[PDB]
């Protein structure tokens, strides 16, 4: 397995999600973005990895689930199994990095993408090891109702630029927004 990394997008207030749907307008080329960075791998013969909590899982219009070209894995304790369109299913974070280790995904997994919501993000945030955060700054503030966990600067130091990530501000529907890669490993 590669590199672990969460990717997400954050109003200036935290926020991202306001009752399992965007805070923001939708941003065609921000989606563009993520779709990018996770869909791509490395590694010839191998997929990245997506691991998301149920609620983010089912706040995905069907359209779009599951993310095409990446191994889908949702996390729950109540489903008892993947729920439709899904590929895997696991109770914990750490279960599903265990799995990442078997037979069945070991050859087959490139990148692991955490994608939310927040108590995945805070549990991924707050594990040690080495952990990219790739967090898109939406520099508005947006009516939400759940947020990104605090970011820690003195383990997470935000990287001078990065391939494949524009640095310069984006604007979209009004809102100007930023990319930003940051860096720990403890
Ligand atoms: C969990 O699945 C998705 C989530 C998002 C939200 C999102 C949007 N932008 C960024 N940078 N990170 C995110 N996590 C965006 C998506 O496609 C644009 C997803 O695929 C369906
Ligand atoms: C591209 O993925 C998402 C797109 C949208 C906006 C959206 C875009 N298209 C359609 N058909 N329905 C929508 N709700 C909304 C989302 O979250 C509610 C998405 O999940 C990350």
């Amino acid at each position: 397995v590669g590199s672990l990394n969460c990717i997400v997008a954050v109003s200036q207030n935290m926020g991202i999600g306001k009752n399992g749907d965007l805070p923001w307008p939708p941003l065609r080329n921000e989606f563009r973005y993520f779709s990018r960075m996770t869909t791509t791998s490395s590694v010839e013969g191998k997929q990245n990895l997506v691991i998301m909590g149920k609620k983010t899982w089912f706040s995905i219009p069907e359209k779009f689930r599951p993310l095409k070209g990446r191994i889908n894995l949702v996390l729950s304790r109540e489903l008892k199994e993947p729920p439709q369109g899904a590929h895997f299913l696991s109770r914990s974070l750490d279960d599903a990095l265990k799995l990442t280790e078997q037979p069945e995904l070991a050859n087959k997994v490139d990148m692991v993408w955490i994608v939310g919501g927040s108590s995945v993000y805070k549990e991924a945030m707050n594990h040690p090891g080495h952990l990219k955060l790739f967090v898109t700054r939406i520099m508005q503030d947006f009516e939400s109702d759940t947020f990104f966990p605090e970011i820690d600067l003195e383990k997470y130091k935000l990287l001078p630029e990065y391939p494949g990530v524009l640095s310069d501000v984006q604007e979209e529907k009004g809102i100007k927004y930023k990319f930003e890669v940051y860096e720990k490993n403890d």
